[PDB]
């Protein structure tokens, strides 16, 4: 009946732009609720977003400091869509060169490593070529590290300064997007729509 979207609002960085973007896209559908999450004191969400802009360690810090780790884990187990965005995508992994000792959410085996290009951070627009569900097109990036996981979990791929990296990852109902869906104009509105659309299927 009611579609329950949740966005972790604690993590480092501007989370209001994703909230506005997600709210815009959810207007095409009916009976959708979107709530900013900063604590585990809630009923599982059908669609949970782990966003964030900043340093890998800080992200895992906010998540722990606010006792949200196990909350995210329950969503994975209960088969609800969990999707990381920007920093969120990287947090889906085990380790990151950015946070030496720090361990990630480890939902997908793999590692976040620094891009090999001298010209960092990677800004501008770039082509993302998805394997199957999301719109192929140019999306807006702003990042310094990128995921390194198994071929079987790569959802979308992009090339930056001669280096091909996963701009989108996937593992069951766990989704991850490296680029900013908000700030990615039209195609970005379309991407967020497909994410809702996927969490909507009762079939």
């Amino acid at each position: 009946g009611h579609m329950r979207i949740g966005i972790i609002s604690v993590g480092p960085g501007n989370i209001m732009n994703l909230y506005r973007g997600v709210k815009r896209a959810s207007e095409n559908f009916e009976d959708v609720s979107i709530e900013l999450v900063e604590s585990p004191r809630n009923d599982l969400y059908d669609l949970l977003f782990i966003p964030g802009v900043g340093h890998f360690g800080e992200g895992m810090r906010r998540l722990r400091e606010n006792d949200l780790i196990d909350f995210v884990r329950k969503h994975v187990e209960d088969e609800r869509y969990v999707v990381g965005v920007c920093l969120g995508m990287q947090l889906l992994f085990e380790e990151s060169e950015e946070a030496p000792g720090v361990k990630g959410l480890s939902l997908i085996e793999g590692n976040v490593v620094k891009l090999r290009s001298r010209r960092l951070p990677h800004m501008g627009w770039n082509e993302v070529i998805f394997k199957d569900t999301f719109p192929n097109g140019y999306y807006y990036f702003v990042h310094t590290y990128r995921a390194v996981c198994e071929e079987e979990h790569v959802l979308g791929t992009t090339e930056y300064d001669g280096e091909i990296f996963p701009s989108a990852v996937r593992k069951g109902r766990i989704l991850g997007f490296q680029f900013h869906p908000e700030k990615s104009s039209k195609i970005g509105r379309k991407l967020l729509e497909k994410v809702i659309e996927c969490s909507l299927s009762r079939r």
